[PDB]
DNA sequence: CTTTTTTTTT
DNA sequence: TTTTTTTTTT
């Protein structure tokens, strides 16, 4: 029945139904924000508010408000807003589905209902639900398929048809439950076929026109279609189908490339934080030398053509083939590589880079790599002792090869401007495939094809131009990279390099995707954890967002716990929750097990012989399962108790049986025990729940009498799931009371009434895809670790380097146990699974939660404000402090000393980095540019009042409030060193030190730094410069202003120093008409220069050569202005002044009171003429 | 020694033709081989049927014993199609459910001959005897050729084309020919066969691969070790041809066409390369 | 292929030697279309793009008599048992 | 061009290749019948009529046929001789 | 105007 | 020394 939008014409749009607080929370922050930020603007929402308040409830009537905002629009007058609902997992997105459906079906605005069937009909026509491609093939009847293959034609092929007919046939005999496997795989596979082929038909010029019943069946077959096509716009599905898309009749559409003006509501926001991760990490590995081989073969000549279509894109490649050209002849790529010599042939080499200051080698000495031309190889080897080392090949060819990937997607948004003003409505998704198409065939790189799609999937997200101290530095933007170094496969005579990338983290992926437009509301009681490996870091996020992070006000929160303690009264309707913490008392599974098998020797002949344990891992499986039967025994003891929950790490599905068995003994043996029938559901997880409905135990509950034993995990029963059933009076006593105040449901529901909580154990995150994928997942958690601030950078490396040797599971998870995070994982478990026991108001006078007692230390060590938990966790942190005491220790300066240490190291190797690229004449106008940037910023604000965004990696945040101590070896290890409180006689970072008012009470230097800008005073912000940009920057910049301050004065000329020659003197000086060049070298003042005669000789040699013979002027800042004024030649040899080439200042300015050195310049300058 | 013809059933009729000749041949009315001279006659003739044949015949202990004598057990997946093909294998209904399961071994059996053959090359090599060596030559017939304890195959014409597999490498007759002898058959239908898989060869686009070709000669280098000996003189009049080609047609540019009649219909050019 | 960095080659290698692996056009040697083959060039736009095109190109460079040939060259006694052999 | 296949079959039902091809199918499947050395005392050849005439231009040597394809080949003829071109002169 | 089945890997 | 399940394409 073709439904239109004519029958919503009489519809009232402005009668709503009552905003409840939650309601309003959701509606006046998005209009704050669109009133503010303006309309096209992206917003990130997180809800975090107790479990079981109405969340959910809320997006879908928020969902249901935007699909009646758009069949207003549409009744007024475009195309549609795009509205999807994500969540993990599939029983949540069918859940909600079924709950939005229900919403439009039941709901009734003063006795009526609020649509008539007509558009109850449209307005579900307009949801769809999209599952993974075995599910949507196998819903779908065979008069379905056989309507598509005949409309499409495509019965003709033979490969088609026997596949089809070999499904038919499987599923014919579908019953049996191994026929079921190797019908979801066999179904994956036709489903891919056959749509391959209907896409390669549809975009053909023999392109099918689609209406009728061929339109209903491709429909039904592709739910996407009705997305592109504009029957629907509100989709439900899961988080990695959003992340892989769905497809059309045209092509396979991406949600992320077509994120601007969407609508996302993510449920569980913080579980999708791994989900995230899981897809990052199944990028494919790429081998560098042959990619830089082949860029570099193939943009030698290729051209693109010279046509309207491609106008300014020719330009964009240049600088990366003067690169490609450069990099080629530097490091020899005419040859082959392979190793040379002993022990790199046993093991591959490992490298690993943070890409900024991490940066971990398997090999156990350095490898070089060198050129030989009579063997014409290039040869990795290891030497016996510069730019002859492999990690530095590696980095420059890992950067080259992410600007190859970066110019891509910089080329089809050019396209695709082209483009538009050339087909004088199409979207940059839709050209995204022909703009590529096109570039790589030009270019003769169509075997880049795949690496730059999943360029876009990913960080293509990432709609990018940095790793430059001007710029804002972190971890979620940058990423990391493993490289092997390995024999090729079948040679013996050459190797790869084999590199796998993270380009970005999790967190990266959500502030690129609130950048690109999307508002998003993030709802999950968990949504502001404190933890970044099951959670966002939501200190980037907050820093990188700004204002576009919504923020509830203090008002609204209040109205919100209002609204949640005048639903949940406990305290007014004698609801008692009763909490209990069980130790293994094995003293009690001996018996247990006595009694199970009578007839067997003792308790150890039974686990090993009649239940399959090994005797290795008895002691354990004696401990978790004997809590779970003193849990099982006090449920079934209570006599007013009907419906439990047990949450295990492990399923208890039939692989376990035997276990299982004496676990069914054991609740038989109780049954008779109490005279109480129960029934136990075993085996409930995501196939179990998508086969057997959940509706089955609240079936049993509705009609049956007695208990109910559920169990199930955390990854299955954990989140979202809504555990209630339908209560019938007559199976009840005189125990269910409601404890809303004011009646608010229809229906009478009740929840679980007891609860038996596992301790979760595996809470560092594995990837089982591959070996390469868990390494990936390994580095991304300890360097995610490392720069929120958990981490040491020193135990960072250390655990990063044991990572990269191969360290065990169980040594992993041993270091993660030691850290903060983990506690703040374990406390978000707990209260998400805590919160499946309060989704109803009809609650157990008596509610039992028993709970592992080895969470009873982390539950003791929750310090949160207990305004936003829920009761059952405000009663299991009360159960646990009260029991005994605990240490509170400090996580705010443990932070601050880490992110100090981290910030420092930063800045060192950065510094050097850019120092060794400056020495590389020439220097490009970038480094050039950075150098100046990052000493006017020191220069102009040594501190900053917030916390910078374009330089954060040039201060650090100190106990004290203008100056710190430290202690370390500025030239050496960078992870020795100490600051704050754990140094008290350690050096400092101040003014007194500066004797920056000593300097600045100069008659010269004062003006120049007012007309600079320069500021003359240290202002007392907790953000203070680290001490190597303290040391090595800022103190040479001071005296180099300073100097040429003074010399200013006295009628001299200064320039820039020439390119071939930066960073080795400070200007150049020209002064009363004297043709020959002077070079100036300032210091700010003696302190102790390392540098010998024979690195400053070096250094006059080369300005020698380079420009001839030339003077020397060797002057400190400041200094003691009666010390001699000194002559050195080149070889730093006294010598009588008119055969000296270089003149020594002891100082231009006083230091005891501040007057310039007038007659030392008047000496300079006296000899300056007689030069 | 060889023996090929076009159908399965003729190759399965002459090995049991073969088989019931060394049973009960007889010279002057007494048999010619004692039971355990048979025996090892009979072990010197193999069989080689296509993929899913050779899979579908293994029983399950033979599967699993080869799985857990390489430790290919625990790699995910590979469980996973395995568990699937024996579920199958159970409830083998009406041939509804068996050209699904000829599809599904043929497809394990390719990925499982393939991670066997990449554990083999590599430093952890298995040690194959007794009973893990009796499994694996159930599995893959073609090792016992490469072992030595065979020399006499049964195959089509289309299996001897496409060659067969050990624990190494998958083995080209036809690359091995010297000396071999081949009893072919019904040799004229073979000639059509020869044919069908002549025209099974993948197209190749010309203009990427002369502009590869132009590309990747021009500066890149052999080693100058003695395994390299005299490889790049044959090499040096491909690489003046290449560049005198890529001068006189403009290979730095890329190919477009214009006008009518050539936008409609796509151009077919064929050639004998002599004179048609 | 990995010293001149044709790997892309390396399926297209494997097959010519699975057809040649037994193994010219001048009026001074001995000619026959049983040796040469024969070629079918199509010429159509890039499947994606509308401004550049592709020569696919599909080779035949021996006739079935041409690999019998070339297995008997190659050293193999080949026995041809058929009442239609000739 | 793109011919249609029964204009292919059409073009090669014109040579001389197309009726060696007949006859060799047509011995090929006759001498299925000639296996053992014990035989029924009269055996029932009924074979197309459309193959008569492609049968009765046989001209090979008849010493290497079997007796059911003889026998064929002579009731075939049996209608006598019809003009044909030589092969090797049309060849030449 | 002519009038299909066959093997193998995928 | 710690002690698993989940989604999707292939
Ligand atoms: N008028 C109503 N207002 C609020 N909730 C309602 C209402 N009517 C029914 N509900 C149900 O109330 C229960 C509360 O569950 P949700 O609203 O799904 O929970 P939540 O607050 O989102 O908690 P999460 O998702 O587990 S962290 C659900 O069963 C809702 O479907
Ligand atoms: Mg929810």
């Amino acid at each position: 029945m073709n439904v239109s939008i004519e029958e919503f014409t009489h519809f009232d749009f402005q009668l709503v139904p009552e905003p409840s607080p939650l309601d309003l929370v959701i509606t006046e922050s998005l209009k704050n924000h669109i009133e503010v930020n303006g309309v096209k603007s992206g917003a990130l929402l997180p809800l975090p508010f107790q479990t079981g308040i109405g969340k959910t409830y809320t997006a879908l009537n928020f969902l249901l408000q935007q699909m009646l905002e758009q069949v207003r629009s549409e009744l007024k007058e475009k195309s549609k807003r795009l509205l999807y609902y994500v969540t993990d997992s599939v029983d949540n997105v069918v859940s909600a589905k079924a709950d939005l459906l229900k919403l439009i079906e039941k709901q009734t605005v003063k006795g009526e209902p609020r649509f008539t069937l007509e558009q109850q009909e449209y307005l579900k026509a307009q949801i769809v639900h999209l599952p993974n491609q075995s599910e949507q093939l196998l819903q779908c009847s065979d008069a379905v398929l056989n309507d598509v293959l005949i409309g499409f034609n495509l019965n003709a092929e033979r490969d088609v048809q026997a596949e089809w007919s070999a499904i038919s046939g499987l599923r014919r005999h579908a019953s049996n439950p191994e026929v079921k496997i190797s019908l979801n795989r066999q179904a994956g596979y036709f489903y891919r076929n056959l749509i391959d082929r209907l896409q390669k038909k549809q975009k053909g010029a023999d392109r099918v026109l689609l209406s009728g019943s061929l339109l209903a069946s491709v429909e039904t077959l592709l739910p996407g279609e009705k997305i592109r096509n504009g029957s629907a716009h509100v989709a439900f599905l899961t988080t990695s189908k959003f992340l892989k898309g769905f497809h059309n009749t045209r092509s396979r559409y991406s949600p992320l490339r077509d994120l601007s003006g969407a609508v996302l509501i993510i449920d569980e926001i913080d579980k999708q934080n791994q989900v995230i991760l899981s897809e990052l990490c199944k990028q494919q590995a790429q081998d560098l030398i042959w990619a830089i081989r082949t860029l570099r073969a193939n943009f030698r000549d290729h051209q693109l053509e010279s046509s309207p279509r491609y106008d300014k894109i020719e330009d964009l490649f240049e600088p990366l083939r003067e690169r490609l050209e450069e990099f080629g002849t530097n490091w020899n790529l005419a040859f082959a590589f392979n190793t040379e010599g002993a022990n790199l042939n046993e093991r591959p080499v490992r490298l690993f880079s943070d890409r900024s200051f991490t940066h971990v080698s398997s090999a156990t000495h350095k490898l070089s790599l060198k050129s030989d031309f009579l063997r014409r190889k290039n040869l990795i080897f290891s030497d016996e002792k510069k730019h002859g080392l492999l990690t530095r090949f590696v980095n420059e060819a890992d950067v080259i090869y992410q600007w190859f990937l970066g110019t891509m997607r910089k080329a089809v948004f050019q396209y695709w401007e082209n483009v538009r003003g050339l087909e004088i409505n199409r979207s940059l998704e839709g050209t995204f495939q022909e703009a590529v198409q096109s570039l790589l065939t030009h270019f003769n790189l169509q075997e880049f094809e795949s690496a730059v799609y999943e360029s876009f999937d990913t960080r293509g997200l990432r709609q990018s131009a940095a790793n430059k101290l001007s710029s804002s530095k972190s971890y979620h933007h940058t990423g990391l990279k493993l490289v092997e170094v390995a024999h090729n496969q079948g040679t013996r005579d050459t190797v790869n390099c084999k590199a796998s990338f993270l380009n970005t983290s999790p967190s990266g992926v959500l502030a690129d995707m609130v950048d690109a437009g999307a508002v998003i509301l993030g709802i999950s009681a968990t949504a502001r954890a404190d933890t970044v490996i099951h959670n966002f870091d939501f200190k980037y996020l907050n820093e990188r967002l700004g204002n576009k992070l919504l923020s509830l006000s203090r008002e609204q929160k209040q109205r919100v716990n209002n609204y949640y303690h005048s639903r949940r009264n406990y305290k007014d309707n004698g609801v008692v929750l009763t909490v209990k913490y069980l130790n293994s008392r094995d003293a009690f599974l001996d018996a247990l097990l006595e009694e199970y098998k009578p007839e067997a020797r003792s308790s150890h002949f039974i686990l090993n012989h009649y239940l399959g344990i090994a005797e290795s891992e008895q002691a354990f499986v004696r401990s978790w399962l004997s809590k779970l039967l003193a849990s099982i025994k006090a449920f079934i003891s209570s006599p007013d108790n009907r419906y439990m929950l047990s949450l295990l790490n492990r399923t208890l599905d039939t692989t376990r049986q035997n276990i299982n068995d004496f676990i069914q003994f054991c609740c038989d043996k109780w049954a008779k025990e109490f005279n109480v029938k129960t029934k136990t559901f075993f085996g409930v997880n995501a196939d179990w729940m998508r086969l057997v409905g959940y509706d089955e135990i609240s079936k049993h509950l509705n009609t049956e009498l007695g208990k109910v034993v559920v169990f199930s995990t955390y990854a299955s029963m954990g989140a979202g799931k809504n555990p209630d059933y339908a209560v019938n009076l007559a199976l009840e006593g005189e125990s269910l009371i409601s404890v809303a105040d004011v009646t608010y449901s229809t229906q009478l529901r009740s929840d679980i009434d007891s609860i038996y909580l596992e301790k979760p154990t595996q809470l560092l995150l594995s990837d089982d895809y591959s070996h390469t994928a868990n390494q990936l997942c390994q580095f991304h958690q300890i360097l995610s670790l490392q720069e929120n601030g958990e981490l040491s950078p020193k135990s960072a490396e250390n655990w990063c380097r044991q990572q990269l040797m191969g360290m065990s599971r169980e040594r992993s998870l041993q270091q993660y146990h030691q850290t903060s995070d983990y506690q703040s994982a374990v406390r978000k478990y707990i209260e998400q699974a805590v919160g499946r026991a309060g989704r109803t108001s009809l609650k157990r006078k008596q509610i039992l939660l028993f709970v592992d007692s080895g969470l009873k230390e982390i539950l003791a060590e929750e310090s949160r404000d207990p305004s936003l938990f829920s009761h059952e966790y405000v009663a299991l942190v009360n159960k646990a402090k009260s029991a005994g005491k605990s240490i509170v220790e400090d996580r705010a300066v443990r932070r601050l000393f880490n992110l100090a240490q981290r910030n420092n190291k930063d800045g060192m190797l950065s510094i050097k980095a850019l120092v060794h690229r400056l020495h590389n004449q020439p220097a490009s106008k970038s480094d050039i540019q950075e150098w100046q940037d990052i000493r006017t910023q020191l220069l102009r604000y040594p501190t900053v009042a917030f916390q910078p965004e374009r330089f954060n990696r040039l201060y650090l945040q100190s106990m004290t409030k203008g100056y710190y101590r430290y202690q370390g070896n500025l030239d050496g290890d960078p992870n020795s060193f100490e600051f704050f409180d754990r140094v008290p006689y350690g050096d400092m970072v101040s003014e007194e030190d500066c004797s920056l008012a000593t300097l600045v009470q100069n008659q010269y230097v004062r003006p120049w730094f007012e007309r600079k800008g320069f500021a003359c005073s240290w202002q007392k912000e907790a953000n203070v410069m680290t001490p190597i940009m303290f040391t090595n920057i800022y103190k040479g910049a001071l005296g180099e202003q300073a100097v040429e301050a003074v010399l200013t004065a006295f009628d001299f000329t200064f320039e820039e120093v020439p390119n071939s020659i930066y960073e080795r003197f400070d200007n150049r000086v020209i002064f009363a008409g004297i043709e020959q060049p002077i070079w100036l070298d300032s210091k700010y003042w003696k302190h102790e220069g390392n540098e010998s005669s024979e690195g400053y000789s070096s250094k006059i040699a080369l300005v020698e050569e380079e420009f001839g013979p030339s003077k020397f002027i060797y002057v400190n800042a400041l200094g003691d202005t009666s010390k001699p004024i000194r002559y050195l030649n080149s070889c730093f040899v006294e010598t009588s002044p008119q055969l000296a080439k270089v003149i020594e200042i002891p100082a231009l300015i006083d230091d005891s009171n501040a007057d310039t050195n007038r007659t030392a310049v008047q000496e300079l300058i006296k000899w300056l003429h007689h030069s």
